[PDB]
């Protein structure tokens, strides 16, 4: 694989059960800072700041009418709202130009409104 370039900030992450901290397993947190070495995610449930490796973090799927961010592709670092999704892919609308674009859910990350 060697695909560790799938780390984006402002997106929600899911603690995989493979994480050593079983107390944070299944818990969701927000990514504040990203570092090729490690990732910094804040656990909303733990209300604390902790750093987790992308291998221990899981991407969250954005819901309709929800904000999503391109974590992969040339549009990386781009944000937008999801208007609909295709069982085969995921159609999203760019909140910047309001233009509609189609992207696989694998490249769509769920953002936390908070």
């Amino acid at each position: 694989q060697n695909s560790s370039d799938w780390v984006t900030t402002d997106i929600q992450v899911k603690v995989r059960d493979t994480y050593l901290d079983t107390q944070v397993v299944g818990q969701t947190g927000v990514i504040r800072s990203v570092t090729g070495g490690m990732c910094s995610v804040y656990l909303k449930d733990s209300e604390k700041v902790v750093s987790i490796s992308s291998e221990h973090l899981e991407p969250i799927t954005p819901t309709k009418n929800n904000k999503v961010k391109v974590i992969l592709g040339e549009d990386r670092e781009a944000t937008g709202v999801l208007l609909s999704i295709d069982g085969e892919d995921g159609i999203v609308r760019m909140d910047l130009d309001e233009q509609l674009k189609i992207l696989n859910l694998r490249f769509l990350g769920k953002l936390l409104e908070a």
